[PDB]
């Protein structure tokens, strides 16, 4: 529905030896696409308990100002060549996106 | 380490019948706890593809500006008794938790 920010997640788990912090060097470049201030990106390890680490070992959190930004980041040619890397550096890929409403900020609930 | 901002985030899928809209309720009722607004909570159910929506059904983006945050969401009844429900409503739990760093957006990359 992209009502408002639209967000895609992927979950990987690493079996070679994927050099998150190499691949975070990447992300700088893969940052490159947001000269449009329209796009966003994050990173995140499993730096938590076994049991709340899920098991995996890192994420990336992309959400993007509207549709005109998932269009952007693949009218490139980076995210084509990395996409390719980023499973030969990967062992499991699984992503969630979904419409995201930044307005579930409510200060009030009817009684 | 919590760097800068920590995530915490639920994946989660109905057996009973997962009333997401009747929850949503709650979380207005559950933003109670962002008086300090410093601690924020979205929603999401999987409206995209089989494939990409990882099978889930809904899941929670709780983040914090801080430690502080995370203490306080939980110094509350408000988040046990919900809790409790929380699981009564839902058929599996799976949680990531991990620091995120709100830096990532470098627009630059050594040669």
């Amino acid at each position: 529905m992209a009502t408002s920010g639209f967000k895609h997640l992927v979950v990987v788990k690493f079996k070679e030896d994927t050099k998150v912090d190499e691949i975070l060097k990447g992300l700088e470049n893969l940052v490159s696409q947001i000269d449009t201030v329209k796009s966003f990106e994050w990173g995140e390890d499993k730096e938590s308990h076994d049991m709340l680490r899920q098991g995996f070992t890192h994420a990336f959190s992309m959400t993007f100002e509207n549709k005109d930004g998932y269009v952007a980041f693949t009218s490139h040619p980076l995210h084509v060549e990395f996409s390719a890397a980023f499973t030969a550096v990967i062992d499991k890929i699984v992503l969630l996106d979904f419409p995201v409403a930044a307005v579930k900020s409510s200060v009030v609930a009817t009684p």
